[PDB]
């Protein structure tokens, strides 16, 4: 068992820390990732063959759909399907924390 | 696409010979999911979620309060922003020895369930 502050993991898009706080190192099936996106931060809307479930934790989250956008606060998840168009940003003064989960083909 | 409060969901209570004071959420099922799924648990006051193992992995992540992880021996606190893993087949059991509600996201791959 490990058990781990998250803030402590080395990380590894503008703005962005990604750190992958479970990964395949350690995990058979899938990789936790902790994403602080800074004020004005971006994950450009893409495409993977895989699946995300997310946790937003902190701060108001921008979603990027396919069209539009959603936003959603501390306490959401999200369930983004494969291949379904995605993206991110940070439209506010504050940091936003996200958890990010994706199966092992996506790496980490 | 899904966006959902993670409240909205209706926690169900648990309860076993392994398990009292203790409520679940399913966030993201296997409906959705095709490869592991994501709960939220509630441990009230005094909730403990006994030793026990199981041929799959937890993936824990701690949202709020200060949790008592039951180790293979003994115990160590943890609080929210501490993520835990745990191995297939690893002892591990949880405890809530505060006087408020204790949460936690734990994932754990298809195979072990919702
Ligand atoms: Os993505
Ligand atoms: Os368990």
């Amino acid at each position: 068992m490990i058990l781990k502050r998250a803030y402590d993991v080395t990380p590894q898009v503008r703005g962005v820390r990604k750190r992958v706080l479970i990964g395949l190192k350690d995990a058979p099936n899938f990789v936790m990732r902790l994403f602080t996106v800074e004020p004005g931060g971006l994950i450009d809307r893409h495409s993977h063959p895989w699946e995300h479930e997310i946790f937003v934790l902190k701060g108001k989250l921008t979603v990027l759909k396919e069209q539009g956008e959603e936003t959603v606060e501390e306490g959401f998840y999200i369930f983004v399907e494969p291949n379904e168009i995605h993206g991110f940003r940070n439209d506010t003064d504050s940091e936003v924390e996200f958890l990010c989960l994706i199966p092992k083909e996506g790496g980490e």
